[PDB]
DNA sequence: CACGTG
DNA sequence: CACGTG
């Protein structure tokens, strides 16, 4: 229940309530949560390393829950 | 654009054929590498500097 | 314009 | 690992 974990949870929750295969950008996420895109991306890539999220390469990249 | 100037001088004040890096310029100038580069790429497009190498890039006055 | 970078 | 980016 740390502040960083709360942030990770906020992002994971946002993406989970997105839908089946729907993805979103770091830009959108940053805007909805009121957090700078840099911090968001730092968390998104980190969570992808942990396997919880999948990055769909592109410009910009799209993010969603893994598998 | 005083910032641009300061960087511009420092660079012309460099040895004949010696090229430097944004990282080095940051330490040698006590300025964030973000602004350094912002200037470096601008001066390069403006033809006042030249960039070579790749990872990272090396900067020296243009001839 | 992708950029997350410690 | 480059990264300059508003």
């Amino acid at each position: 229940l740390s502040i960083y974990q709360d942030q990770e949870q906020r992002i994971l929750k946002f993406l989970e309530e997105l839908g089946e295969g729907k993805a979103t950008t770091a830009h959108d996420l940053s805007g909805k949560l009121g957090t700078p895109k840099k911090e968001i991306n730092r968390v998104l890539y980190s969570l992808a390393k942990k396997g919880k999220l999948q990055k769909e390469a592109g410009t910009p990249p799209l993010w969603k829950i893994a598998v």
